[PDB]
């Protein structure tokens, strides 16, 4: 098993290559001043990792924008607020604003020259491209929720995603899944299949920050703590 065994990389967005964890942190700031409170940031991320996925299920096909709008007002809730409409459109509109991670364009620019770059992310198209902006290549092909109706970790944004790789000539077996995320990106991806390779975004942190707990460990067949260890670990995989 190793990285020049693939044909193709499918990437989380937010979480993997998009710091969405400074982003969130970013955009709670109004509404965290409002309760009195000073937040840590796992504290800000944790009530959006306890939220943002039931959000999904609740409203699968909305798109990211009303996604965030609803979880401001899950947050808003439980910190005892009444939502303020100009500050949950200022939340909701956030992800402009989200960084890449400081190694991300690095990575994907080396690691098109030896991979098709596929998206499979929890957005919807016409946000992501705020995003793309930020990343520095051209994905060879770009699943979104609202592509879907749904979002991960159903299980149909993997299927969606695989079916579409096979018409453009990659079977399943020449796809590497690559994410931080064990809730919404590699315990489906086990079972969908998958080869996976685990990005440790958080490796030196404590918990899962804005990503939902996971039901349990998935098994992941590569692991790097980010995206230039991967594309550093390429560089000597391709002189075998
Ligand atoms: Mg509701």
């Amino acid at each position: 098993m190793q990285l020049t065994d693939f044909k193709a990389l499918t990437f989380n967005c937010y979480g993997t290559l998009i710091d969405w964890e400074t982003g969130i942190v970013n955009a709670l700031q109004p509404l965290a001043k409002r309760t009195g409170k000073t937040f840590t940031s796992d504290e800000l991320l944790e009530v959006f990792g306890r939220n943002e996925s039931p959000q999904q299920t609740e409203t699968p096909g909305a798109l990211y924008q009303d996604i965030l709008r609803a979880v401001y007002d899950r947050i808003a809730k439980e910190w005892g607020l009444e939502p303020d409409a100009a500050e949950r459109e200022e939340f909701g509109t956030s992800v402009k604003n989200w960084p890449a991670f400081p190694d991300t364009v690095e990575a994907l620019q080396y690691l098109k020259k030896h991979y098709k770059l596929v998206i499979l992310s929890n957005i919807d198209r016409n946000e992501f491209k705020l995003s793309n902006a930020k990343l520095g290549v051209e994905f060879d092909h770009i699943i979104t929720a609202q592509d879907v109706g749904s979002y991960k970790p159903n299980p149909n944004n993997f299927t969606y995603m695989i079916d579409a790789l096979a018409k453009a000539g990659i079977e399943k077996k020449d796809i590497l899944h690559t994410a931080e995320s064990l809730y919404h990106d590699h315990i489906p991806a086990n079972d969908a299949g998958l080869v996976s390779a685990w990005i440790y975004r958080r490796h030196g942190k404590e918990g899962y920050g804005a990503t939902h707990v996971p039901s349990r460990m998935p098994n992941v067949d590569f692991r790097f703590n980010s995206m230039g260890e991967m594309a550093e670990a390429h560089k000597q995989a391709l002189k075998g």
